[PDB]
């Protein structure tokens, strides 16, 4: 924005009288009055300094792999919501796995996955509508309980303003394809399904609805959205044989 | 601040007549304003009230009990970070056991340690610089991983404001010296290590960076920083024999 | 108003950490603001407690007993004033006794009368008209004097915004029912009227007006208002014979 | 608080062209501005002058001399007010003139007590509570009529802000020591007393209470504040024999 | 100042339609505007309307005959007042009825003297000075008591803005040539002194000084400012014979 | 809004002395100062005073007679328009005066019909959506031109924001059952139609459509809205035979 | 302006208490605001007396004398500037001398002559035309050069707001007719050329343009503009022969 | 000022989430704030630094060296000035040179006197005054003129707010006794006399009044002040031999 960055003004000598721009001497007031300001002001960012907020984890630390999984249409009637997803354990599991690591092979750094979010974008199929989106989810239960494909809206999360939410999957239930920080090793899906304690009990299951009073149409896109910090070391490629 | 507390003002009678200080009576219409102000505020910050922000752990509860470990020097190229400890589990183990115990004995209440916290302390070491600082970590590895002494930064934690970052070492995979609410007990390093059930897989691999493009030289200072909540009885101490 | 009071919000804990309403936060960081301001304003409101204002004595200390007296219409041509009353000295007593003495029996408690006020009570008969009420007054002349009952309008007191004006009789002049904190003892008009050395001198002559350019007609209520404080014990009322 | 008085700046002269500081012609303009404003308000100032306050009488004209009387503490009831003093006339005029002459004695100046006040000054005797005082008076009666110990509250006079409250007693009522301007003469009380005219009627009975809806624990000071105005001739005191 | 008092703009019918000014319009959206605030300040001005100003005696009801007595040149020390008039109690009942008489007369119409004040009005002799003035008086005091004339300044009147002071002098003390509402009589300076019960007790005693730190000279005038009202009635005055 | 009018505060006498409410005197000085206000807006006030609005016809003058027509349901195709009504001058003029004379008989006071006006008044059917109203119209034609049902969307009137649109029919083309000021006669549509010059010319064709992106559903409800002013004699209705 | 000066409002004494215009008290409370306000910016201003500005010489000290020399019209074409005098440097010193001798005489005061300024005084001689004036100049060439009567423009002087530009003749190039401090001696202008060293080389050669895009009709008028110090003694003129 | 710079806040890491201060934040949030307003600022301050102002010499570059000459009382009648100084140009020189020379040996480094100030330092001999000060003066005469004592007020230059007015005595009349860039050699006041060319002619002589109506006696200071700039080397001083 600023084009002078704040170098405004110049300076010059007159018969050894010092002489300096009169814009630049005006900021020079005003920026002491600004100051005396902030000194006014710094008792009370100390009472609002017992606090603190919690950085977006998706503008923040880490770089963030989106893994779409899937596209589906429901049509929502008011004051219900709709199961997006029904995977067995083992089919979330299954592409977890596999749509990671083909998506990301080769994996040519150490890395670690610091999170897993299972990510639901919403978008309406009609124009000239105005309602806002709901979500439901539960991550766990018996591989027999089959769940409702429609329930009614009672308490749910109200979808937030760009119509994504995001939950996290937690590594105490959810098994990642990457531990630690680590490198890669020769892996299969049959070793890392062989490996996961609980495989079928985990999945999410998500339900989606509206705040409207009628009828409403929605595109979803689910993805796996990771978080991953690298520790790529300072050296260089080189064709081999090197030196 | 205020001198008078509130209680600016007097009154006094003549001839059955109450008088009162008349900058206590504009005050009285000044209260009286200002409160229906608040009254108007009030369903605003109804909406403001659906949200909730989170103390700061170290001016909130609990007492705080730097364990500063060591000092390091470390000169970083621009883009890049390096690597700030390099201990074993078992070495970390043993730092974080025996500075404890060393410093705080004899513990002579009961307490509970609330959480423990890696804390890097970052400072110039040349006057007239303009930089921030960054940082990144990971928490365990396979024994025989060896981190990287230099990486390239990719989206890094920025350090905060006053130039002091606390990484908290969750219960789950960093063992405490104090478990629950307890008595001390008799104790020794290979008593806690054996009881330790993965004593070479955690332990804190922090590098540090800046925003420079120039190389800093830094100073770093490293402590553990632990909450500590007691619970004295309210009781005399007396010399033996009591009573 | 305010239906939280000041108990906006509310606290919760988890995993050690406090959470807090963030509206209540910063509610408090505005209270810290306002506050910073009124210990800038405290050397101010000092200037202004130099000086005293007298609480008005119709909401003050005291209770308040309105002793009607009569009503009268008046027809009072532009710059001039008629008279409202012209009683004797003796007639002012008679009424002043008999009307306060009728209404208040049985008097039952201990109590003294703080101040007599002569209340002249204005409203206009016409509706659709603009103007302002004036009054002008003597409290004491020659027993032979009869006052005129039309004057011209000379530097009148100019009637308060709710149309009542309220004249102290002071106990210098006039003779009150109960002098000073007494129980009441038997009495009567003559040995009333015996006890007062000057009855035949003191008596209101009150005369009202307008600001007005045309005749205006004017309702008067004229009242005697006594202000009273009682001295009533924290005692029980039984009915005999007692316990 | 001003540290440069209003004299900020300087002046100096450059072949024979005439310099001034920035920071004086910008007061100068501000100035000119602040007063195109004062006589913008000085026709709104002209109707608030039609009224007038009055002076504080312990912050102005005459000296204070706190002849302070006892102590004493009460329990008070809610809705109730207890009684603070039941001397007779005589034990009145007795501490009013023997603490006055013993506490002053010599009189070395020529002066005049303006005012006698009745200081109560009340302050809580339990920390964390949130009340304000209130008062009820009477100055005299039948001297065998003697003064309910506790008083139901009604129409009270609340006490100001500082928890101070101060009754004027009219020489009309009061008999001072010291009558007009004078030099002090050989006096005692019997002279004095023989010279009151009515010595036991007027005593002030005077009430304590809460705008409490519990019982509190009060503690009183007592005092009579003495106005006196001194006309010392400016003139040496030399020791004998002058000159 | 407003030249179309509120009566700003105008209308017109145009094929049934009506039209009205836009100045107008936009006049009564304000009026509108202001409104919804005076309803929101009504609350306020309630607390405020617990307390009353007294309104300045010589702006206000009553009119003022300013009886001037004399003019004096007084040379004021720093820290010292001088005293300005040193009358007996008779030669100043002489000058208050001899001058407010010779003056008044022909008396012609009933009237009563309300209030009798001692005006002292004070101005410098010299320019390019700034002090303000400060007063001290007495009332009464022993007839073989004669005033110091030089005191000390001690807790003096500081005079009000205007350089002029108008010290009340109560009918409880002064005599008045004019007691109550009445006419006049034959009368003469030896009946009136006769029925002066104290003549030679009560006489003003005022002192005048400043806050300058050097000497000043100071022109005095003194006056007597008598407040009367009068009862003129709304009658013809003829030549005789009348009719 | 305000419950004490503009009379808030009173006045009191106390020694000839005026008192006045605190509240009262701020607000005279509140409205000193907004006056000042008001007399430098008044130039400004006289440079908008060039130029006039119009009154809305359905708040202003005369009385408003809605005689509803009919209700209709049209889906509209965004950038379309659909036609609302298709009758001949005839039909039109046998529902102008069959529904006019048999909804307001009987006619018992002089009037006149100041203005016709055809309104169409417009609502979605469906919750939740987001658009405006758009209209069209023309109002004459060749008696076998036969409006197209559905155009397209030209330079549209877009309907006000309460989604009514009225539109006047001038007295020029369109016949009025009451001409001029006048008592009704014996009337019947025979001698009506007959009396019009241009029965089958003139006939509203009116058009609607949305701004909408997508087809909308609206239920429109079409009105005569008869604007009318009475010249009722201010005199009684008795039962005949009168006096 | 302001027409009490700051000597609103009054005081006056009752009882011995001391009542003050509320007016007058409010001014005091403000004006406590106010200085509380100048002593937060004092430091501000600190920051801007760093700095200092020059008085404008012409309303600055020394008198102004005028010796207006000609008038001359000059059409100018757009983007060029025309020559407004090319006197030789031994006409230009005619001129001076003998305008301003001529003008001064008799010079009956020491005097000293500040300064010499070529005065540029320019009007419109066209209504409804907008544009500014530009003008350049040089002081000094070979005495056989002579100025082209017309240049294009380039980097000019802009004329001040009011049309009026003047240029400082330095001592060091220009002839004074009075050097120093002095008195005058008989003189003439052939003295007065003998005695300047370089006659024929200094002399203003002054053009003038406009910023119009089209030729403007302009009127000049050149003056010599002395500023000019006098030392007039503090003593009488008299008529011949003194005492 | 400022007690945490601008190092407000901390950040610290819960779970891989970063957490900051929420008083940090807002500090963000307003500092973004104020820099749209400084790049919407930055194009009038473009304006601003069309000009420039010139830094105050006494605050500014180069040291303040000030050899107080004498002290002097005048008593000065409204509307006159009196002559300070009388020398001869040799006694002015005389004193420049001695007095400088002898305060500031041993001149140890090389230097340059940039500029010699006449300073005229001006003080009250009363309290409680209020006035301004004025100025006059000339620099150079015919020997044998010797200045009148007293002369008139006429366009003088008005003294700065801290009544120090400094004139600057050019290289160009004065002789200075450090010429350029130099080492101080032998020297003493013949030979410094001898090589001025004209030591007779060059003397301030400076008159000081006041802006009073009345006569005010004035304390005056007057001194040189001479503006230095040094040029020592980075070097140390030994005790000899070195090394």
């Amino acid at each position: 924005s600023l084009r002078y960055s704040r170098h405004d003004g110049t300076s010059c000598v007159i018969d050894n009288h010092h002489l300096k721009s009169l814009g630049a001497v005006l900021n020079d007031v005003r920026r002491k009055k600004d100051r005396i300001r902030e000194a006014e002001y710094e008792p009370i960012i100390d009472i609002a300094d017992q606090y603190m907020v919690t950085e977006d984890p998706f503008r923040g630390p880490g770089k963030n792999v989106r893994i779409t999984l899937f596209k589906e249409i429901r049509r929502v009637h008011p004051d219900t919501m709709k199961l997006v997803c029904n995977w067995s354990g083992k089919e979330f599991l299954r592409e977890t796995w596999t749509r990671f690591i083909s998506e990301e092979f080769p994996i040519t750094t150490d890395q670690e996955i610091m999170d897993l979010w299972f990510e639901l974008q919403l978008r309406p199929m009609h124009p000239n509508r105005c309602y806002k989106f709901t979500m439901q989810y539960a991550l766990g239960a018996h591989p027999d309980y089959v769940a409702h494909d429609v329930i009614r809206q009672q308490d749910p999360y109200y979808v937030g303003p760009n119509n994504i939410e995001r939950i996290n999957l937690s590594k105490k239930g959810f098994a990642f394809p990457l531990t630690c920080l680590q490198s890669v090793y020769n892996d299969n899906f049959e070793r890392f399904f062989d490996d996961v304690l609980w495989p079928y009990f985990y999945r999410p299951l998500v339900y989606v609805g509206t705040t409207s009073a009628e009828i409403e149409e929605i595109m979803i896109e689910v993805s796996l959205l990771f978080k991953i910090k690298e520790f790529a070391p300072d050296v260089p490629l080189f064709t081999g044989p090197a030196y």
